[PDB]
This record gives structure tokens, sequence and C-alpha cells, in this order.
């Protein structure tokens, strides 16, 4: 996150941070046994952790849990990224507390102009790379499809929103990934892509979690 702000321990309750041996992408809890992610964030041997503040520390209210199973998205298309989204079960349930808690899916699309929290353990500058070890946080609105659409002609489909300011300087980054987009308490994104981080006229793009709630339900249901 690019120009945000600590979030403090245990303050995102929903945030988890995917670990192969170091942290690689965030994720959301949606309930005990999963997990929200991006599609692009794929890959096998993946320990979700839990309750996480300082990702390099043990500071007593993490639970480290493997993944059993990972679901791409079916229409998943790694090059225009269009459907950035998969789910992980994990093998065990987690303990689910004020600190560990499961964020609810949306009942309909939120809107441009609609005021949401980003977080994630991602680069912390726009040129070079600084990451941060605590998590950090940005308020930031839905921006309208339109001012989506100029930002990046030709690459903004009707499962992605753009979020974030057009002056640059406040955005999500490289490690962010597959983490959440929480909106008035609904995930409504997970940080998909962009074009470098906190550039003018460049915003985040976010995958549309409004699209997929029919699919994550029925998965779960039979997973
Ligand atoms: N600035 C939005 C965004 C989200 S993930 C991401 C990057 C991934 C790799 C380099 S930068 N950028
Ligand atoms: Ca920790």
């Amino acid at each position: 996150i690019v120009g945000g702000y600590t979030c403090g321990a245990n303050t995102v309750p929903y945030q988890v941070s995917l670990n192969s041996g170091y942290h690689f992408c965030g994720g959301s809890l949606i309930n005990s046994q999963w997990v929200v992610s991006a599609a692009h964030c794929y890959k096998s041997g993946i320990q979700v952790r839990l309750g996480e503040d300082n990702i390099n520390v043990v500071e007593g209210n993490e639970q480290f849990i493997s993944a059993s199973k990972s679901i791409v998205h079916p229409s998943y298309n790694s090059n225009t990224l269009n459907n950035d989204i998969m789910l992980i079960k994990l093998k065990s349930a987690a303990s689910l507390n004020s600190r560990v808690a499961s964020i609810s899916l949306p009942t309909s699309c939120a809107s441009a102009g609609t005021q949401c929290l980003i977080s994630g353990w991602g680069n912390t500058k726009s040129s070079g790379t600084s990451y941060p070890d605590v998590l950090k946080c940005l308020k930031a609105p839905i921006l309208s499809d339109s001012s989506c659409k100029s930002a990046y002609p030709g690459q903004i489909t009707s499962n992605m929103f753009c979020a974030g300011y057009l002056e640059g300087g406040k955005d999500s980054c490289q490690g962010d990934s597959g983490g959440p987009v929480v909106c008035s308490g609904k995930l409504q994104g997970i940080v998909s892509w962009g074009s470098g981080c906190a550039q003018k006229n460049k915003p985040g793009v976010y995958t549309k979690v409004c699209n997929y709630v029919s699919w994550i339900k029925q998965t779960i249901a039979s997973n």
C-alpha cells in the first residue's frame, strides 16, 4: 500500500497473508474454512496465516493453517486478468474470534463514490521498494466505470472496477494482490492489477466480487 496508514494490530480481522516460505499475497477469510484471493496468486504449498499484524514476528494472535485445495475461477484468463479470483480451503477450520473473523459477501454491487478500505503487506513506495512488516491500510473511493476505462483503454471488463485517486500518491501495490477491498462491511473487491503503483491516471484495478457470489456459494456448498 502506497500513501496509506498503519492499520493497527488485528483491526482488519478478515485479512490473511498467504505464505509459501514468505508472504506473497493477501486474501480475505469468508468463513471458518475458506479464503477469497486473486487467481494470479495461485500456487501449490500455501499456508494461510490468520491473525497477523507483523508478518515477521510471532505476536500471539496468529493461526497458521495449510490449504487443502485451491480452486481458480473457471474462466480466469491470466493474460487479460479477467475473472481474477480463486478460493482456498483450509485443512482445518479457523478459530473465529474478535481478531480472526470472516467478512460478509456483498448482496449487491457497490457504486462509484462508495468509500472502501484496502489493506495489505505490499510495497509502500511508488519508485523503488520498501516492504512493511505491519499491515497497511488505505481508504479509497470506487471510481466510475467511465474513468476506469479511460484510464486503461481496451482493458477494463465487466468483472473489474477501479478504486483510488486519479491524482496518484495513494494505491495498492506489489504484494497486496489478492487482498480485500471492503466497503460498508462487505467484500466488494480483490486487489488485482494496475500499471505501477500510485501513478497519475493509473488507479488500482480490482476484481468485482459481487459478480462471483453465486459461484462462491455453490463452490463452498460442494467442496
Ligand atoms: N497499483 C495497483 C496494483 C495492485 S497489484 C500491483 C502490482 C503488481 C506487481 C507490480 S505492481 N499493482
Ligand atoms: Ca506475526
